[PDB]
């Protein structure tokens, strides 16, 4: 097979149809990967060095050593840019949940505490917010404001994630990051809630309503980001269809923000030890499911802005970490349409044509 700069340019094949994406570290950004990257995408997002902790670790305390770079790759090879993220769960720092006197908000017990402590977190939210858009407002053409506020299950009649987010300050801390996003970004700026499992109910339910809601009381939200960390055979192509209808349905952009397609299902056991011991009959199923989605996403361009891979080719991708967690420490997934040498793969050929 062929080297991925050998093959005709993803971006200009779908250039009519949605912008074509991958998720970046500041050390791939040269070499292959930048040769990769220049060749076939017009649009990127930081894989982590744009997540909450990754900017301000300490409160006043900024890093932006990491997203700069990516920004700068982004503005010399002129490439659209999402940013991930303003707000999540995860890879965030402890410190927005501390009262005052150090303690976790969380804890607190009095009403009238509580009440102080939302508005503490709130404003804290106000200010990484604030300082971040100032600085990449200009750089940024969409923003996963904030990312898996909606449960896997249903934990509340709102299937809100009780994460600590919502524990503190139920979900005003997502009208809030949404309001001034759009403050400081501008009116042209495209706000998204991201979040994965938007295929499936009732979690894809769950995110409708609250969007409908949100909506309703004014809140600044411009479209859904689908994750798309898929499978084979699921979700079928109808899950996916149906939930990025009913969104455009609503007025809201859809995006899918963090595609792979797994050679396994879950959990990703039992997997394949090594990328040489995968046989072909995987590599074509994913090829004929590659076909069907990209055939899905332009019959739905008209409500489909942006597809970005969660990566770029199969030597990097965080689905090798969930295939050694359930393999004793070894295992390889191979998500992408470029191979670990960066050889196109059966997959390239059904969407590119
Ligand atoms: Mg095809």
């Amino acid at each position: 097979q062929p080297f991925a700069w050998q093959v005709a340019s993803l971006a200009d094949r779908y250039e009519e149809s949605f912008d074509i994406g991958a998720a970046v570290e500041p050390h791939q950004l040269n070499g292959r990967q930048g040769k990769v990257l220049k060749h076939h995408y017009n649009s990127i997002v930081a894989e982590n060095a744009m997540k909450p902790i990754s900017l301000q670790p300490e409160e006043g305390v900024f890093t932006w050593d990491g997203a700069d770079a990516i920004v700068e790759f982004a503005r010399k090879n002129n490439m659209n840019l999402r940013f991930h993220t303003l707000v999540w769960h995860n890879q965030v720092p402890d410190w927005f949940f501390l009262d005052e006197e150090g303690n976790p908000m969380v804890e607190e017990t009095n009403e009238a505490k509580r009440q102080a402590n939302k508005e503490l977190l709130l404003e804290r939210l106000e200010t990484h917010i604030k300082t971040v858009v100032e600085r990449y407002k200009d750089d940024v053409t969409a923003w996963d404001v904030v990312n898996e506020v909606v449960d896997d299950g249903t934990p509340n009649e709102r299937g809100l994630r009780e994460s600590v987010w919502y524990q503190i300050t139920g979900d005003e801390y997502i009208r809030v990051a949404f309001e001034t996003a759009r403050k400081y970004a501008g009116e042209d700026a495209k706000l998204f809630i991201n979040d994965y499992n938007t295929e499936v109910t009732p979690k894809r339910d769950h995110l409708y309503n609250l969007v409908q809601d949100l909506l309703a009381d004014g809140v600044p939200i411009d479209g859904v980001g689908h994750q798309a960390h898929i499978q084979i055979d699921w979700p079928t192509i109808d899950e996916i269809r149906t939930s990025m209808e009913m969104f455009a349905g609503l007025g809201l952009d859809n995006q899918v923000t963090e595609l792979d397609v797994s050679l396994y299902g879950w959990p990703p056991r039992p997997a394949f030890p090594t990328y040489d011991a995968i046989p072909q009959e995987r590599f074509q199923a994913q090829a004929d499911r590659y076909n069907q989605l990209f055939e899905l996403y332009e019959e739905l361009d008209a409500d489909l802005s942006s597809v970005t891979f969660w990566g770029i080719a199969d030597n990097h991708t965080w689905l090798d970490d969930r295939a050694r967690e359930y393999n004793d420490g070894v295992g390889k997934d191979a998500p992408f349409v470029f191979d670990p040498n960066y050889r196109v793969k059966p997959a390239f050929w059904r969407i590119i044509d």
